[PDB]
């Protein structure tokens, strides 16, 4: 079933740039985008949770071509207007310190990405990835941790489970169990389809939470900012209890960094049952139930 490199780095798909638009509002750190890709005249197929390539444009500092850079899908299979003929990405403009040797530093693909006009053609390749994929059981739990970027995975499974035009194209897939995303950004402007999250959770408050963790705006029990780690210790033992389920699926995704702080909470929790976290989370792992994509 599952599609996997339809187009190779050596023959990519040239997709055409529909739309760039900004997700990160005014008062907002950085700059993230929406980016909606023609997929007419090819045969590029995918499903939620897979990645696809994109080829930048020029030559490395060595005069050499450049490579892919690998981007989490941002839309669920059939594309955003429900019409199976784009693709989206979610793309943060990497920039970053003087140790760089120049002064600031703007990411190749990112920034390529980021300022790309529609109409602009891209090559694309994929898709890639069987590790961040949803189950085809309508009673799954479903369980998020995302931070930024990471939260394009997740966009496709909840748009899938719960946009109106959704699940009207897909009969199969009716969701009833709970999903949970816990999403980590620095401020409320960072809140990437803060309103449609926010109006997914009015529309299924039974079926999905929604809980931020935003580090500009709010403190930890101990006085730090507030990341998706102190949110999950928070909620440790609930999440534990979900984690129980035969069902349940849990999705970490977004920049390294989170896994350790993530580990310790569910490992006390686990702990007041006589259970050893990181041997559970091995045998949900084989399972197929623990995935992880951070970069
Ligand atoms: C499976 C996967 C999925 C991904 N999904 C997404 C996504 O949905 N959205 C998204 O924005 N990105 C995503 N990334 C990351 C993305 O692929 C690119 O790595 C990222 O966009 C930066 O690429 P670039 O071409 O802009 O940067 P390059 O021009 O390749 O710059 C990156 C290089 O500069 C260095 N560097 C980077 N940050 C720093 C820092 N703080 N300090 C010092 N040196 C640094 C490192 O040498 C790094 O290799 C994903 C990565 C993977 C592996």
């Amino acid at each position: 079933d599952v599609p996997v490199n339809l187009y190779r780095p050596n023959a990519p798909f040239i997709g055409k740039v529909i739309s760039n638009e900004p997700l990160v509002k005014e008062g907002g750190i950085g700059i993230v985008q929406h980016i909606k890709f023609d997929l007419t005249g090819g045969n590029l197929k995918y499903i939620e949770g897979q990645s696809i390539g994109i080829i930048p444009p020029g030559v490395d500092k060595n005069g050499k071509p450049e490579k892919l850079r690998l981007y989490s899908i941002a839309s669920t299979r059939h594309g955003d207007d429900v019409d199976d003929k784009t693709i989206s990405l979610c793309v943060r403009q990497l920039e970053y310190k003087h140790p760089e040797s120049g002064e600031t530093v703007y990411g190749v693909c990112s920034t390529y990405l980021t300022h790309i006009e529609p109409g602009s053609e891209v090559k694309i390749t994929g898709p890639l990835g069987k590790e961040m994929l949803l189950p085809d059981d309508p009673e799954a739990n479903v369980i998020m941790l995302a931070t930024g970027t990471g939260i394009a995975p997740m966009r496709t499974y909840l748009w899938r489970m719960f946009k109106d035009a959704e699940r009207a194209a897909n009969p199969e897939y009716q969701f009833k169990g709970f999903s949970w995303l816990v999403f980590g950004v620095p401020t409320t402007p960072n809140i990437l389809y803060k309103e449609e999250l926010e109006e997914i959770q009015q529309k299924y408050p039974d079926n999905f939470r929604l809980t931020y963790a935003i580090s500009r705006e709010q403190k930890n029990p101990q006085g730090g900012r507030m990341y998706i780690q102190d949110r999950v210790a928070e909620h440790a033992d609930q999440l534990w209890q979900l984690i129980k389920n035969q069902k349940t699926h849990t999705y970490i995704c977004g920049l390294r960094g989170m896994e350790e702080g993530i580990d310790a909470a569910l490992s006390a929790a686990a702990a007041k049952e006589g259970v050893t976290w990181s041997d559970y989370q091995k045998d949900l792992k084989k399972a197929g139930r623990w995935h992880v994509e951070t970069y």
